[PDB]
């Protein structure tokens, strides 16, 4: 589908079972969602926003179906205020800009 | 011109009389640009991303020219560490997103 930005791009994402909305963010390098409910082993990490950093918990190679396409690729977990899919899945469900 | 998300999706500006590169952010409500020099009356105002809020000056109605096309409209300049271009501008250039 082609996506206009009057609105926020927010879509529908399915992961570990549940059910979110996410946004799709361009001017993001990684994937990054609230607190929640996430099976397997992490490794601590940081990611720098516009207005500091956020401890995270990164988790690899977790499975994602955006808007009904799949994605496989790390998630990033922690105190974020929006749940943001960045760059590193929105390449592997083909999203493109276009002006 | 389509733009893919294998790397970063920067754009050339040209901003009060100045070139610079910033981010095609679908993920942003708003144009955030780092310390520049900018001509007008501003008000004080508040942005918060990731890790927090940033304080910056707000002007109304700044012409920007982004890979060849024309906006004008709200520019926050700010402690920002990266220049960003939102949906606020976005919007204008008929900037899309497609898979
Ligand atoms: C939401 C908003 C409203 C008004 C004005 C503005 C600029 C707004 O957006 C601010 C904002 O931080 N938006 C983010 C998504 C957002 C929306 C709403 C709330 C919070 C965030 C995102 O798109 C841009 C921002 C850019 C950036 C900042 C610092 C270093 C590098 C890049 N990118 C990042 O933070 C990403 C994260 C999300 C994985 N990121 C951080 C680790 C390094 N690389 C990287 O890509």
């Amino acid at each position: 589908p082609q996506i206009t930005l009057w609105q926020r791009p927010l879509v529908t994402i399915k992961i570990g079972g549940q059910l979110k909305e996410a946004l799709l963010d361009t001017g993001a390098d990684d994937t990054v969602l609230e607190e929640m409910s996430l099976p397997g082993r992490w490794k601590p990490k940081m990611a720098g926003g516009i207005g500091g950093f956020i401890k995270v918990r990164q988790y690899d190679q977790i499975l994602i179906e955006i808007c009904g396409h799949k994605a496989i690729g790390t998630v990033l977990v922690g105190p974020t205020p929006v749940n943001i899919i960045g760059r590193n899945l929105l390449t592997q469900i083909g999203c493109t800009l276009n002006f």
